[PDB]
């Protein structure tokens, strides 16, 4: 098991979701964050200090799926979340130990 | 160490920091997310595209545990987050490498 | 390849953001959540049941660094957010077992 997790533009999480969902994915979790990179916000200095005036919305989409599926999650959500400008964002893969579905007691693949 | 994630129904976050707080667990950290599964929201066409019209609030319970309370975490998360009902969401557990208390310096099972 | 993750408090995280940057960071990813501890909000009792009505909010930091930075990363992001008054927060260190950078399908440490 595997947590894909992906940090997107928010525009593109439909086609994302869409991506996901062709590959047999159920379901997903999905956050909203700022991101900071080589694409920045604009700043302005206000008494000895610098404010952040402007935030770069992305959204990040967290979702596991099992041993045999995350390589290509990984490159479909790559794909769906491509467009060629800087922004674009990351897929970080972290191994997931234990999963368990709340509802009904499943556990590992069964419980995703 | 472990980190469990727990995705679970807003309104089940009482009942689980209770639990968690019967444990001995000091603390936690909660998000608020989005979920997507097989319960979905409502969705509209317009203009050639499908857009989101609801959604669903689900609340993200991280909490950091030792090896030795993980495994009774897992269990009290999810017989406290249980409803019976479609959406009740998941447990993941992802493994700690190190961990510290900022206020302290204090390291490992002493950072938690 | 290293996911730091880092709950802070809000104000600490230009400071945080500015450690990173001395480090060589190009970048990290930001959430808002509401922290439980030691230092807790107020509880308020209203027909057999009690409701939060005050929240503490902090920053979480995410970022992803090299298995040559993250030490120093942590150890930053450490003294960048530290007040020495309960409610700091904790700096959690988990693996990243992939990585890819959406725009170029860069791997590894070339991803971050
Ligand atoms: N080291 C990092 N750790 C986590 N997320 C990052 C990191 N660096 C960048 N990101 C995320 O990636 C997004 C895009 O960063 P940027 O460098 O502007 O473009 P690109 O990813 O195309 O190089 C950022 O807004 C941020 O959310
Ligand atoms: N593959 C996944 N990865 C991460 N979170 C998921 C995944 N599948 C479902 N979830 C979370 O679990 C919640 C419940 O999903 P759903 O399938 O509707 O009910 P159940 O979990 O009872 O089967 C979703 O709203 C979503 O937040
Ligand atoms: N077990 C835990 N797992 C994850 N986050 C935690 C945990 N315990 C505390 N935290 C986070 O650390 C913050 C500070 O907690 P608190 O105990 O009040 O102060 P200190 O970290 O200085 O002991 C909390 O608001 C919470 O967000």
């Amino acid at each position: 098991m595997k947590l894909v997790m992906a940090i997107i533009k928010p525009f593109k999480l439909d086609e994302v979701r869409e991506a996901l969902t062709s590959l047999g994915i159920q379901g997903l979790t999905v956050s909203e964050v700022k991101g900071f990179g080589r694409q920045k916000g604009q700043t302005e200095i206000y008494r000895g200090a610098e404010y952040s005036v402007s935030f770069l919305p992305k959204v990040k989409v967290e979702v596991a799926v099992s041993d045999d599926q995350y390589e290509q999650v990984v490159e479909a959500i790559q794909k769906a979340a491509n467009t060629g400008r800087i922004g674009d964002g990351k897929i970080f893969v972290l191994d997931i130990a234990q999963a368990v579905r709340i509802r009904t007691g499943e556990t590992n693949t069964e419980a995703l």
